[PDB]
């Protein structure tokens, strides 16, 4: 295991079309849950939440409805037009759409951190880059004691370097190598996601 062959889910989750498949945006996440369960308890309260979205996904995509489920944008396009997604403030709880948006936010947050600790000097400090991160994206979607509690949690993270060997490549420059290559699809695929649900005004359902 390593995160280079991880990471590469989302290079391969893209259509030429600029959809977003599903299985291998679901696959990409179960293996930077991996990796971050690899780096103790600090990041469970986002890990124990992201598996748990994740076998509603991979339900979805087993049921018998599994050709919508083929790519974010066949769910979207089949959850709103046979209307099974709550717009406002719920019939359903789980649906697709709802689930996902979760899993966009969080991602938003594991890119910005992952490409704040490949730019920055070595012996950088963990609790800082991510809650820098943190702050940009998840932050505005937690509540004050949540960001409070997860921002002291920060500084019980291990070194840049066990992040870096963390993710097993040959080595340390290696691994930041890794991650100019691989993090442009991960935001590629963060951006078409964050344009399908704005465009659908999906940004802030239930």
């Amino acid at each position: 295991f390593n995160l280079k062959v991880v990471l590469v889910s989302f290079k391969q989750c893209l259509t030429d079309k600029g959809e977003v498949l599903l299985d291998h945006y679901i696959a990409g996440w179960k293996g930077l849950v991996r990796f971050l369960n690899s780096l103790g308890a600090v990041f469970s309260f986002i890990s124990k939440d992201v598996v748990a979205k994740l076998q509603i996904m991979e339900r979805l995509r087993s049921s018998p409805q599994s050709e919508h489920y083929t790519s974010l944008q066949s769910m979207v396009a089949y959850e709103v037009s046979n209307k099974l997604v709550d717009m406002d403030h719920p019939r359903h709880p789980h649906s697709g759409c709802r689930t996902v948006l979760r899993l966009h936010r969080a991602l938003h947050w594991l890119q910005l951190f992952l490409d704040g600790l490949r730019t920055s000097s070595e012996d950088a400090r963990t609790s800082t880059l991510c809650s820098e991160a943190y702050n940009a994206t998840l932050a505005n979607y937690h509540s004050w004691i949540v960001r409070q509690a997860v921002t002291v949690a920060f500084c019980a993270l291990p070194s840049r370097k066990v992040f870096l060997e963390a993710m097993n490549m040959e080595s340390t420059e290696q691994a930041v190598e890794m991650l100019g290559e691989a993090l442009p699809f991960i935001e590629h695929v963060y951006d078409i996601s964050q344009k399908l649900y704005a465009e659908h005004s999906l940004l802030d359902l239930p």
